[PDB]
């Protein structure tokens, strides 16, 4: 005889190759389940030719007759011996055909687009501090020095003797020049001082008052700053269906009519059954029909798509946008079908565990699965200050000093235009 | 046989379901009322046809006719049966129709604006200390200013040569005079320091021990401000009912001719007098004629919305800047309303005892009343500080430069009497 | 007829009056259920004359032979006509007597220690560093400084003319003596400066490294301090059930054998079978017997005793050193009790509820569960730092100008007996 | 009929219930596969008499007799009719006992000692910025100051009269040289200032500009470092088995020819050799005998020990400080041993998918692998910085010092040769 094997199309499952050559037969398939069937054929001897199943289904009961369909009803009517194929272990279906005994281990888990990282911008030095705040603050240095330098020539007290080395007369000067006024507001808006130091009694209240000024800027910018770093560090992204549950900014989704959302139907967990609440209210919107609609939705919007696990490291690991958040919520497997009763099923029970043992079905994993470089490395890190969110700083300083030269050099010719 | 339940239409007790078919009876409706009416037909046996009520009111006495409205009339003339609605228990519905035992209970309580963090005053600098601690520093600041000016008096270490560019003329000077000693306090409280750097021993114990006090006050300013703008814990207002009494800022109110406008009338609490004498003695700014106006005008003015408590906890859990301050202030029932004598009182009265004990009278509520969730306890970044937060350092910056103009001008005279 | 009313001592139920006088009858009982039916008896016309029930108990199935005991025996054999008392209004009990329409509500909430605020101490600033970095600092103060005037005795460039005004020559001298290098280091750890700024290139870089340690002891000071105050104001006491479901520091409690455990018993709700799980693991340690030990394992010991909220709100409002966290979990309803099929049912169903519409039931209640002033205003408040947490940085400044007296003193002595 | 389970003991699968009693029997044992014993009996109608099995062991076959041990010898004679018990599922024991479907997934997974945060290293302060910002806020002021001594030199205005005292002595000085234009760079990044202070106004802008980078470095230092010290991200050294294969510091273990040890033995993938030839190539070391002893070790040494999945996850939640790194790396089962041929077979897979999708077989392992819980996820008070966290300002201090030294008897033997 020859085993009738009735699978049907998936990847990375029964496919068809990629050449021209159209004379196949039995050579028409590549796969898992092709690879698979090729290494249970060499050790329990037998000879097989795939017949896919007609009806594209894998099985269910259709409520009119009770009758099945898809492949378990070929199962059912001894029209194909095997079923090698994703063909879930469930508790409606092992009651009509017997399955072997699981070859792959799935669960319900959850697509997400993988966290794109916000670049903070090369001036994210500003943020503590709203444009308003940074103008205003320009604008009193502006103001408060133009004050100072009008009360300093007003007040006879800032009119000081430069030489108590020689008690001599008409020398009487200040040092709050125009130029000097702009350093003494520059300089004690930067916390750090400078020479001047008013001598007066009204000119140190303009002292002593953009004094107070400055330590409440300084003060807001480093615990605005120490405020806005430690709500970034104290955030963190969904890595569960629990931190998923609770924000209903991120939109959820399900196969409209498949086992991932009937698994939210029967449900008993308090944390699930809010799920389904969120997919009962906001349904034709969250219950997309299909997988590949479904990863669609991901790619653009907020989406946050419930399949299952052996198709999302399919799709997360040739498409590194995409990620798997959480862990595994059910837990099904995947077992070559036999009809109800056939002497096939314990030998492929033996013979899938066989391949078990000496390692075949996780080199098989890691040839389908795997896929292209995908440079998903991506060592992603935070909170150290790098370039990438203060480099800004640094941009100024260099515009700042290539400034400086510009007015040396204005400087240099201003004076031996005044020489010659 | 089918008993006629009589209905009125509040949302979530009894709604209009809307699928696509024109085609109805019995599955227009859904809500509380309508899961706890099948949840008794299934434990008591009977069975709905559920029938609206006509002239839209739950039940009220005529003043001059001494005739019964809406659903109290149809219990009364046996055109219905049960009456499973909001149908609160009171004194004068008990002599008429025959209630249940309660299934909600519920009382008058208080909607009001949730607390919004975005005037928090133009001095909200001023925080992260108390203003004993801020009065305490500037008294430090005058305590240590005159210690200053009584130690380097009579230390004659702080008695040096003035006259340093010729060796030995016999001339002295004590730079720490009165206006030295304030001037060295307040340029050492701002971080920046003054010119005068003390020098003998005992003036530099004063300046050392009042250095190592700045940095103290200014480390736990900045420290205290960056836990301010992180953790930020907004309070209202209003806490209770009490609260009220004395804020004619914000203003009361409730439904004309309500349940809730018939409990502060006849009231005799002492609180529940000054919460009349206002809300009688003012009218159509502190009187709203539907509730569903009401929602409105806390959402729109300052106002403080006094209605029944189970409807606060629908419309406070999907509009998430709506909350209800305080606790229950009145503390009635909604019973099943039966005929004057009826052998389904009894009946319903275990059956409800039956739902409430096996805890599906608690998650009927839980389902019916919680909404979209709104997680705003999550941080969000800091809200960077414009002229809204700090804002009054632009006011005490004008304030200390108009004022050392009427200095500048004040010693300008004092000079020229002088000269004069 | 004179109805016999059998009810049971409680507080602030029946209970017995406190005078001598013995000749006591239907004069010897004092409490809320006296004042209510005083208040019944006074509407409905009727005598009453109290009969205590002699097994003192409420009523339950003893399961042996499934006869009522308590008072709900003397109700179902007809010796008593009512039963004012708390008996409350449940499933098992309703099917056998008949109770009135509720004069009180109660449900299930956590008696907890009202929370005893720490007191941070006086010297609470000493905190963001250990006691073993603040003498380093101290010891790193009287090192550097005693590196610094070695260096600057031995480096031949540090020994400087000071008279640049005059070309001379033998009067080279430096200006770090052994007080001035104190004051150099004393003055750059506390990010102000002085007035010497070292000359020689030995001397910068014992400057230079000091001021790079400094830095990081005063940007570790402020950092650990916005640290703490942080912490401490992001965190928040149990306000509910679910913060008490999580903590298993924080020891459960009930009574063994009564209504509040038996509720977590048929609980389905997730967060209340989690309670269960820790009364089933440490019991005989949270399963104490009565409400009375429960009051004081919480005044003790770390105790969250589950009690009904009648008895929560009289035990807190007596004992202010207790509070109720959290709201109500169940919801029952205390009623007066009537055998099965009594005329008088009916008419005290409406003669409790004439008492609520004209506020009787609640001027009862405050009555009695009010007590005493108990100083419970208490306005606690947070995070705005005061005296309490900063106050010991005003002694240190008053015990270093006390102190720097004592030195004023010793050197106009000094300077004297140089003179003398 | 009474059908003789065997069962080994293991937790939380059977244990020895403890209360009171002498007189016992099949109220013994509690646990996982009891409560999944008497699920399967009120499903499948069967009835238990757990009888225990001999030898502790659960199966293996004798290498020069041919003999079985423990339950599956039990099972091939007959002298068992279940082995409801952690039986993984195996080929050597599938030919020769049938198994049911799974009931529990598993593999070989890591423990590892949980992240502590004790030593972070001793130069911890570096951390809130990355090495790029250290070397280029170095390399800035280096270039700044190359920039000061370029810009000053011919900038005329930076050329005053060093002879103040005397009015117009035709002398002229830059005090911006080298060494000062380093110190002035130096000086104003440590936040204190020197003695320089820019005179013209291209050394102004410079100055400026330097000042304005500095307070950006400071704040953004102290800013991450105060988002560092509340909001802990600990994270380990390794996290998956590929992370072990190059850590030869963190050392393997296994028990002595176990399920794990024979896996790692005959694996062909390259990691799993790598990790073997470790561990065969020592011993005694890294070779445990029991998994209870393997547990201690991981706690008390640095040890990373290799065992089932599912014994894991019961011992990392009731022991805090261990935690599973990585994820599973085989995939086995666990199943209801049967004889060779059985009628019970089949009905116990049907039974087992039963409870799989009605929800109870998750919800038997949520009961018995959770425990206590320990909420660490709460940032505690951010445990002041000692010795061990900034730490190594104290080895730059002395680093600092010592090569100051070496410059001040530099320059010592530089002016002693000058002057010679
Ligand atoms: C502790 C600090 C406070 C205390 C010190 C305060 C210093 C005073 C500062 C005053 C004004 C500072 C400029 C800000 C203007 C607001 C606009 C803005 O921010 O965006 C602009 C950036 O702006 C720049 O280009 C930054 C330039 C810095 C100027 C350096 C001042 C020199 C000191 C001289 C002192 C006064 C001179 C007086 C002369 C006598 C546009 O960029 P962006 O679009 O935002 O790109 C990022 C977008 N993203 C993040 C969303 C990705
Ligand atoms: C880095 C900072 C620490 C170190 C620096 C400490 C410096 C010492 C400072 C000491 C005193 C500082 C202010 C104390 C105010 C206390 C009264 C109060 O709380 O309310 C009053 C504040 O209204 C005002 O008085 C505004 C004045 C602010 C600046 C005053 C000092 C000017 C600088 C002088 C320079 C030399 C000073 C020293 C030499 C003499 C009333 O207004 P309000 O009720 O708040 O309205 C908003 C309501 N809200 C907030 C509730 C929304
Ligand atoms: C930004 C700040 C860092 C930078 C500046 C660092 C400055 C250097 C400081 C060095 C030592 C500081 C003392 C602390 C010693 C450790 C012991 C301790 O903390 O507890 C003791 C308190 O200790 C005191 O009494 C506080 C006294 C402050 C000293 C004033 C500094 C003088 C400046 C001169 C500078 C050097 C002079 C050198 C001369 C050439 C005992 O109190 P307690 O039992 O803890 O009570 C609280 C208990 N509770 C909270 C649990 C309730
Ligand atoms: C408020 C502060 C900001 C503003 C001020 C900035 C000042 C400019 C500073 C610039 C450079 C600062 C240090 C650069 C370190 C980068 C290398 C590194 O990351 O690791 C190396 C650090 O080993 C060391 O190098 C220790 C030296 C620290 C102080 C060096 C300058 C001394 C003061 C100079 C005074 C003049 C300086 C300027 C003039 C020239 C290797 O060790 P590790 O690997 O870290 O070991 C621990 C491992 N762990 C951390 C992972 C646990
Ligand atoms: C060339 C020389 C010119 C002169 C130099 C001076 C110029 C430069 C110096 C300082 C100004 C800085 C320039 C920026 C512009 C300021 C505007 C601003 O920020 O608004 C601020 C107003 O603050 C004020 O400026 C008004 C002044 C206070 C009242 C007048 C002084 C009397 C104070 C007491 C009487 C005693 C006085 C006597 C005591 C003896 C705050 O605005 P706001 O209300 O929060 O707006 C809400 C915005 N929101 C909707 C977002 C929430
Ligand atoms: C607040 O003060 C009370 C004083 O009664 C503290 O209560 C003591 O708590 C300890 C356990 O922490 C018990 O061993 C004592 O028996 C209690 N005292 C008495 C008199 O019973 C309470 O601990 C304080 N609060 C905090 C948070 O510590
Ligand atoms: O359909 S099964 O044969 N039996 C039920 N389950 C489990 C819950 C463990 C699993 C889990 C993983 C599988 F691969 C198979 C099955
Ligand atoms: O209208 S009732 O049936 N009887 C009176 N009361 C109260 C005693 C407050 C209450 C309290 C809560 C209810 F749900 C019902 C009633
Ligand atoms: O025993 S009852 O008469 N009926 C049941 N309940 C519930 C509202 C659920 C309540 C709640 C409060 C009561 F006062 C009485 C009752
Ligand atoms: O020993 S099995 O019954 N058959 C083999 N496998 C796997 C293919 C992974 C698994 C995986 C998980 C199981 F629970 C059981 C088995
Ligand atoms: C706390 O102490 C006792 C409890 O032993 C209590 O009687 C007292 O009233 C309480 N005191 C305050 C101030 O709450
Ligand atoms: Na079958
Ligand atoms: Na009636």
């Amino acid at each position: 005889r020859s085993l009738i094997v009735t699978t049907i199309l998936e990847e990375p499952y029964v496919l068809f190759k990629k050449s021209d050559k159209p004379l196949y037969g039995n050579d028409r398939f590549e796969g898992y389940c092709i690879d698979l069937l090729r290494e249970l054929s060499t050790i329990l001897g037998f000879t097989y030719e795939i017949r896919l199943v007609e009806d594209g289904k894998y099985g269910a009961q259709d409520d009119v007759n009770g009758q099945w369909n898809g492949m378990v009803r070929e199962l059912i009517d001894h029209k194909a011996d095997l079923a090698v194929a994703p063909l879930a272990i469930t508790y409606v279906r092992e009651k009509v055909i017997d399955f072997s005994k699981p070859f792959m281990t799935l669960g319900i888990s959850i697509l997400y687009r993988k966290p794109n990282g916000t670049n903070p911008g090369v001036f994210s030095f500003l943020n503590p501090l709203s444009p308003d705040i940074w103008m205003y603050v320009l604008l009193a240095c502006l103001g408060v020095s133009c004050v100072l330098f009008v009360i300093a020539r007003f007040s006879p007290y800032e009119w000081y003797n430069p030489h108590p080395c020689n008690p001599d007369s008409d020398v009487v000067e200040n040092n709050f020049t125009l130029l000097n006024s702009f350093w003494f507001g520059v300089g004690a808006l930067m916390q750090q001082g400078s020479e001047l130091m008013p001598k007066a009694l009204s000119t140190r209240i303009v002292g002593g008052i953009w004094w107070f000024f400055t330590l409440i800027i300084i003060s807001s910018y480093t615990a605005n700053l120490a405020a806005f770093l430690t709500v970034e560090r104290m955030e963190s992204p969904i890595d569960s269906a629990d931190d998923l549950a609770k924000q209903t900014k991120i939109e959820y989704g399900a196969v409209e009519d498949g086992a991932t959302m009937t698994f939210f139907k029967k449900s008993k967990i308090s944390t699930y059954d809010k799920m389904w609440a969120f997919m009962s209210s906001r349904r034709q919107s969250v219950l997309v029909k299909s997988n590949e609609e479904g990863i669609q939705r991901v790619l653009t919007s907020d989406y946050a798509f419930l399949m299952e696990s052996t198709t999302i490291e399919f799709v997360t690991q040739r498409n590194c946008n995409l990620t798997q958040i959480g862990g595994l919520i059910d837990s099904k497997g995947y077992g070559v079908g036999t009809p109800m009763g056939s002497p096939y099923r314990d030998k492929i029970t033996i013979a899938i565990l066989q391949l078990q043992e000496e390692g075949k079905l996780h080199m098989m994993k890691e040839k389908w699965w795997r896929g292209n470089g995908c440079p998903e490395e991506e060592s992603k890190e935070a909170s150290a200050l790098g370039v990438q969110n203060i480099g800004g700083i640094f941009i100024v300083l260099a515009a700042g000093l290539v400034l400086s030269v510009f007015v040396a050099v204005g400087e240099f010719l201003y004076k031996s235009k005044k020489n010659a």
